């Protein structure tokens, strides 16, 4: 059992349930540790397909990281051990199809973590948002990276610059998404996808996700050039502008940024 | 002059035919030799673009590997000297932009070699399917990387996971295809862009290619991390799936898959 | 301020309009010099948000690189410091985001130039044509890169060995545009999102651009591969198709091309 | 305990000392397995430095690869799971320094085993083969990439391409050991160099050799190269030469080869 | 002039001399600052060869990073702009060769900063130790690739693990030094070879300098491999050990690590 | 038989002598094609090992690039077609060892030709020497990169900052030549371990003589940082020093290099 997830297997696929809507499935670390905890329990055999999904109805889908949990004290927000940093890894190296099933609004982290499984299937009522520059936080490259394999450079730009949501009909439109349905078909065609996934030879599967998995990684680059890009993320997590962003969310005003 | 291929040469324009409608265009290596014999007797001055197509009507473009000449002995399927991966390399590294016109069905091997071409034009009733998960095959890193330049992650490993077959429309809307036309239209709408790119600068022509083929490949490891990849692309072409995979197809039943 | 350009300042937004038009906004270097000045005046921590254009009602958004100023052969034309090699990297790495507002056809290096802004927002009724193969230039691996991260390798080498325009409709389709609106709605649609922009966090803004950048160049190479090329392109640029291809536009005739 | 190793601690350092004499301690998987243990059992905060040594007076350090457990089919004798390649990431990989201290000869796969080491201590009696070339193997691209870290380029093919055995005299001028000492001296040589390190900080040294070793990888390649490596490494342990090598050692002859 | 060097030009050579001997030529910001601006001010094509040196006599070249500016309390201490990270920049990017002309003992930020330098001359008493392991510092990427060029890993191994001092003769036997001379004889040795320097093609010189220094630094990785190594150096950064290694040093007792 | 070379075989070894000593074997076109020709006339089985020889009593090895055949300024004097380009591929490439044998003087080019290949046993007697800074040519980064694999940064930046020639003694003690041995012995010496070599594997020598060469060249750069090097190239084969190089050369007086 699980305090923060709810997971049913049939046959061969695993649905992974969020059980965290009382905090609008904010990405803590707690629930984080949960759906990790689930996730490495049903590295088995048997089983060969997970879908990941809030519970019916769900209006949010995942709020993205837990604002509370941001560190404010010059830390880095999103360090190689953040529980974020981490599912998302997990994911990618798990070695069965991950499919995001998606009802409700999509907010940041939640959404570079349904950028990082492997299928995403959306109502058509489902909406995206990526949100640093509404907090001023410095997103890391790895994290970067991670929403830059679906759409172009113009439209992840556009996400990110605006922080302004797009809906599951223009999400399809640019490449995030495989699949849009109406609400009431999404658990039904969901099923059927993965149950026909279950039957295709799973180590075929698993060595061609991590095929993709390290071509998609295969953009290198030198140690002078990760430093410099540290040491631009540092000021920016330095800087009274993310302080601002975290402040002016936890006394639900609108930032005031102005670029120190 | 060939057995496996008829070829036309209309001014600057030459068109290859595949001639093995008795295997459905399978991939077999007289197939691939004539051809490969074909492209390399076009490899002169006064030719400036190629087109690739399967007889007028055929309801399969291509069957996709040879199934009977795949190694079911625990050597690699699709080692660098197989035949499909010998005609990637030289479709990449050809100084002509060559075009792949397609009618009918495409399949596994055959959707590779047709994405490794500069251009798809496609009849409205053509269809798509990447089929190593139905055998167990281990596809190759460097035919893995050929699938991922056109569509998104998310939509390629849709593709891989499932093996289902996509509409010409979908493969359009994804951006696999350039064009897709009514089949009566094909013929004339694909030897008018031929001509057209026969007037443009060859020389130019070449060079371009030749540097979007390096950069497409430019995703670079370390030796360990490609012996590891190599180190599980043999424990799949090793496993009871991988025999099971192949002797289902030979046996026309539904194989069963149990993970090692 | 400037001979060949007029910048206003609407709070946070900065236009930068082309004036050129005696020469259809092509890339001199005198027009070059008074963009890359307006852009280096505008970085200021109260300018948050660029927009470049052309004037309302241009036919010509711009005819791209200025042909009188292109080396006859021997010569590189697309060397480092040639200045639409400058103002795309300057574009590239300007902490603040640059949208296109396009009115109007636009060629050849004018398009390289707009695709390395950060969104693309055009006209309905403008066009995009990518032209080396017009002229037989070997146009450089920097620039056919900026060219790669929006629509897919096929889309690409379609639009380059054509060299035929694209509608607005068809580019927003392939992923090189972020909008297509009316030509009447164009400047309040692309002022709104800019003044939205221009509220967002800009060390946040800056940061991600870059690590975008820096993801973007990571398509990485061993120098024999980059002198294999550079050698290629000097043959094309010593060829006798490069002078033919630039008599031919100055004498207004179709060139031909022999392959040498 | 152990059935194939001997350790001993004298405070922060711990001696691994070979029990494998019976065959020279060649590297049999049994061996392996036992050293691999005894280093996993060591990493505990309490040991600070390990050294790997043969036990005092022995004419051989290792007899390398147990030529009987060379796989003599159409088989890679040294993929990524192998022994060899399995202790030589282990050591790399350990997060405390190992120190080889060698007295007698060192024979091939042993040799990359001492040089995947942090320091090399010999005695002036000790010699040094690198003998792939004596059986026809195709070393691996990481097994020669372990090679090249110390001796320049020249003296690595020398090394290689004779298989003679050096000195320690040549080995310490040529850059691939620390230091050379008169066999009576050896050990205590060595022990006062471990203790010493034993006393700086633990974390530092840790962090700074996993910086060496993945500095050290960062040597990058695209999928084509690797995979064309790994046709020409087939092509060799399918090769008849491959089959005399093995049966010329067995046998006790020299081999015939022949080129096929 | 400047507070904290002396600068005196021969012909067209122009000789660096520390003149912060209070602190024995610690790297402090004040004293870094003076020297980049005099290395900045000599930046003009009358000067052809820099020469870095200690004044006559000096029993201590440099004692290396400044102590007091060394962050505690989990700042990384050798982040992107720190003093020493800034100067091994500027000598590795400046266009003309910087000789370091060494007399006395050269301590671990400064003992990088010689490593930095083109060429190294150094008297027979000269004397060198690389000490990040006394401290517990995670000595940064960038810094450790700067120690690997010259020595072979397990030289370079113990010099880092041992932080013990080598000799000028064995710095010369392991490829750190070019040249050791008797300390009456350094000046004559290094302007005689500074002077012939000077004879000869500046533009040629600089562009092979850079290429050298680009080809130096391509050993390239993926995002997630850099954000895993600072995860690690922040650990270390984070450390008891680190704090106990800083008191240690301000305290002039030996520091007592325990790895956490 | 070859105008410019004269080639006898030794049981399995083939000795490859220049015959060019009217211009002190300097590598012109007609030179290279002979060396070229002759190297692939002995591409077969039959043949296990060159070496590359001056006649005997030579005073020079090799006066390097034909200085007449470099441009005269405004061409890239190192293209990748350039006869010196081409033969240092061709003997990294070749699939037997290639060891250079010297007695004499070694210029420039000549000196770079002989660190491509696999050893170089050299005369008591011998120099070397790195000259395109006597000239102003902008060396080319694959003719840099040959020059770094054998010595470390600072002996090779001595060696090319001042072009001092270096003499066999110090050559071999810096890791540039495999032995050094007196004139009259040089001969059977060399052939002597070219007879060694022979009787090993040659499938397995070529195998990881490939594998050298690829780890070798994989030090990866991004597109810019090829064309900014190029760039620079450009500048300094563009300058007044570098004509100033060329015309002192013809004119046999010392260059007076300003810097422009
Ligand atoms: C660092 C990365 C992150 O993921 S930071 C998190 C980004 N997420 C967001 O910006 C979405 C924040 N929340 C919202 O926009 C709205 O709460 C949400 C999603 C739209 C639904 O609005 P609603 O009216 O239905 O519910 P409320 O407005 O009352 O919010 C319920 C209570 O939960 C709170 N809440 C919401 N999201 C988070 C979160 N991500 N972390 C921590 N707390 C959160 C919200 O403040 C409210 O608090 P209380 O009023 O105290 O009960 S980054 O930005 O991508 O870089
Ligand atoms: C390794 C990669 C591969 O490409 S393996 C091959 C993947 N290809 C496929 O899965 C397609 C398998 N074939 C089919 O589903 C059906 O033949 C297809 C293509 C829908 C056509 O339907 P159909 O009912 O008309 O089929 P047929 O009557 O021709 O069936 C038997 C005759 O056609 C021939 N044929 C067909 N496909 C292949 C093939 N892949 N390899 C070798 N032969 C093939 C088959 O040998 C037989 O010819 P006959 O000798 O006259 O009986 S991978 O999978 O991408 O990893
Ligand atoms: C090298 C890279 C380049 O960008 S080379 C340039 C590529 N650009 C093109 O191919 C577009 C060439 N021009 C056109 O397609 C048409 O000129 C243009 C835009 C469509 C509209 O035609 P139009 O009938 O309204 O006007 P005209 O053709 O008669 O010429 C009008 C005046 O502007 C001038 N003009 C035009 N194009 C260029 C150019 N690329 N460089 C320099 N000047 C140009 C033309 O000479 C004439 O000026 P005046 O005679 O003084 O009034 S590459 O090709 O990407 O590699
Ligand atoms: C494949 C990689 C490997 O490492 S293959 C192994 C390379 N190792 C060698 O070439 C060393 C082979 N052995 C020798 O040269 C001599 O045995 C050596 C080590 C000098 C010891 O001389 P010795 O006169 O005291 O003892 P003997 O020669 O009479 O042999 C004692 C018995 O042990 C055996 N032996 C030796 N080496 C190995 C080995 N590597 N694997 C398996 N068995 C080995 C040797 O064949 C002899 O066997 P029997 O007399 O039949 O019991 S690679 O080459 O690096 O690629
Ligand atoms: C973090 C990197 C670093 O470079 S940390 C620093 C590594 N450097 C060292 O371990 C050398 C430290 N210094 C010494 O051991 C001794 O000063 C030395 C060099 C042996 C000479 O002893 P001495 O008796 O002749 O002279 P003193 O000790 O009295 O020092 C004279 C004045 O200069 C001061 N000084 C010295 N070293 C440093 C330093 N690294 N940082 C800051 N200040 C330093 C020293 O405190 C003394 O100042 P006063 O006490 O005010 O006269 S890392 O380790 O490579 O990672
Ligand atoms: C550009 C790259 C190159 O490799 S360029 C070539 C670099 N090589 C050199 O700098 C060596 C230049 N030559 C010399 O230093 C001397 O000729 C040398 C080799 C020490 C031999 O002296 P010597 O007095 O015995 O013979 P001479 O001076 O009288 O010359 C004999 C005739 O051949 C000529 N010669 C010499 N070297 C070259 C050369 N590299 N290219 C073309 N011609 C050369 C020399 O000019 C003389 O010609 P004549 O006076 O016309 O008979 S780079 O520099 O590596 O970047
Ligand atoms: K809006
Ligand atoms: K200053
Ligand atoms: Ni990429
Ligand atoms: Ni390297």
């Amino acid at each position: 059992a699980y305090q923060y997830v709810n997971v049913v297997t049939i046959n061969k696929v695993a649905v992974i349930e969020f059980n965290y809507g009382r905090k609008l499935n904010a990405l803590s670390k707690v629930f984080i540790d949960d759906l990790m905890q689930a996730l490495s329990d049903l590295n088995r055999p048997e089983i060969r397909c997970i879908i990941l999904r809030a519970p019916s109805g769900s209006k949010v889908f995942s709020a993205g990281h837990d604002i509370h949990e941001l560190p404010s004290g010059g830390r880095d927000p999103l360090s190689y051990d953040d529980p974020l940093r981490q599912i998302t890894r997990m994911i990618q190296k798990f070695p069965k199809p991950i499919i995001s099933m998606v009802e409700g609004s999509v907010w940041g982290g939640a959404f570079e973590m349904i950028m990082s499984s492997d299928l995403i299937i959306a109502a058509s009522t489902s909406t995206f948002s990526m949100t640093p520059v509404n907090l001023g936080v410095p997103y890391n490259l790895v994290g970067i990276h991670n929403l830059t394999r679906d759409a172009g450079f113009h439209i992840v730009k556009e996400l990110i610059f605006t922080a302004s949501p797009i809906t599951a009909q223009r999400a399809l439109a640019v490449g995030i998404l495989n699949h849009v349905v109406e609400v009431e078909e999404l658990e039904d065609f969901t099923l059927q996808m993965a149950h026909h996934i279950s039957e295709k030879a799973p180590l075929a599967i698993a060595v061609i996700k991590e095929e993709l998995r390290v071509l998609g990684e295969a953009h290198t680059m030198n140690s002078d050039e990760f430093e410099r890009i540290q040491g631009m993320r540092r000021a920016v997590y330095d800087s009274e502008d993310y302080q601002e962003g975290m402040n002016a969310f936890l006394e639900k005003r609108k930032p005031n940024f102005v670029g120190h």
